[PDB]
């Protein structure tokens, strides 16, 4: 048995002459998140989460 | 038997000169997630949410 | 019997003459995350998460 | 049994002509995570979070 | 029974005329996490974590 | 029974004309972790850590 | 005046689990050419013929 | 005056699992060119060509 | 002026178990070039080329 | 007036469990070429040529 | 004047459990070849030629 | 005026666990060339060539 979770593969990706401005005055900003996993067993799991 | 759960694969991207602007005075701003996986055997669980 | 959990493999990236500017003044601010795998068993398990 | 959990391989990256500029007054700023794998077994586990 | 956790490997990078630059006035600024890897049996792990 | 943990292997880089500038008044900045591996039994285990 | 002639650039590709079989027993076979870009002032140019 | 000619840049690929397999018995074969550049001022200027 | 001729930069490429088999008689196989650059002010220039 | 010719900079390839075999019997067999410059002034210039 | 010909720099490569078997009965076999630069200034110039 | 030929600089690899087999009956084998840099004022030069 052969059980794949949360798996990311095979990404290619070409970033040219992107510009990018962020500004924060209070809160939480979240921002650019690429090829990411995770795996929780128990508990809350959260992936770019601002709050 | 092969479970797959949460899987992303074979993603080709290309951007060319893309400009993001930002601007934050309170809460939360989430942005720009790509080829995210995630799997939660309990508890809540998001993804880019913004509370 | 295979598992395979928050597995990232296979990412090939090119960023030419990409800009950022990140200003903070409260709060939290998290951005650039890639290629990031995290297994938690058990507790709460976050990724690029502000709060 | 083989078990893989949190793991990276073949990443292949090249960045060129990258300008990056970070002002903080108060808080937290988290950036440029690449790379990167956890395993807790107990306990919160977090990877680029700001709070 | 061959168990890999928080294994990184095969990775390659180039990096050429690369700028960063980082302004702290208070708080906590964490920045370029390249191949790391951590296992904690137990208590919080934390990976680039800015409070 | 082989175990791997923490584990980082096979890393070549290649730096040239890498500009950093960190001015610091006041808090933490941590910047420039590469190739690092932790296994923590017990107690609470942190990596590039700024608080 | 900025003059690009024969420029080939921005070109992410995922190829996974292709086969490719090749017989020849006389003459000239040609194949898979990818971002090829060539310039000739004088004489003839010729990519990817087969006579 | 800026001019470029037979250029190519910002190439990011991926293969996995790729089988090729090539029999040859008379003649020529030519397979697999990838990010190929070539400037010629005078002559015949040829690219995978198979005669 | 700056002119720029025959240049190839920023590849990122990732192989992962691709298997290759080339059986040769007679004539001539050319293959798996990659990332060639080549600049001839006069007489035939040729890359790959089998005759 | 600064000119290149023939450049190749920038390259980070990974290869993992790549099979190659080559069988020859007569003939020329050319394969594996990487990361290859060359400028002739004059005469016949030829990169991974095989007759 | 900053003139550059057959230059290569910033290359960073990773092999890993990488088999190769060549069997040559007659002819000239070529392979292998990696960051190799020439500069001829009169006279045929070939690189990882077979004939 | 800086001139720069055949010049190769910055060069990283790392491998493990490679295994190379040549087994030559007649003509000429050539294999392995790495991080190689020649200027040849007159006559025919050669790098990696089997005849």
């Amino acid at each position: 048995s052969k059980t794949k979770e949360g798996v990311v593969h095979g990404v290619a990706t070409v970033a040219e002459k992107t510009k990018e401005q962020v500004t924060n005055v209070g809160g939480a900003v979240v921002t650019g998140v690429t090829a990411v996993a995770q795996k929780t067993v128990e508990g809350a799991g959260s992936i770019a989460a601002a709050t």
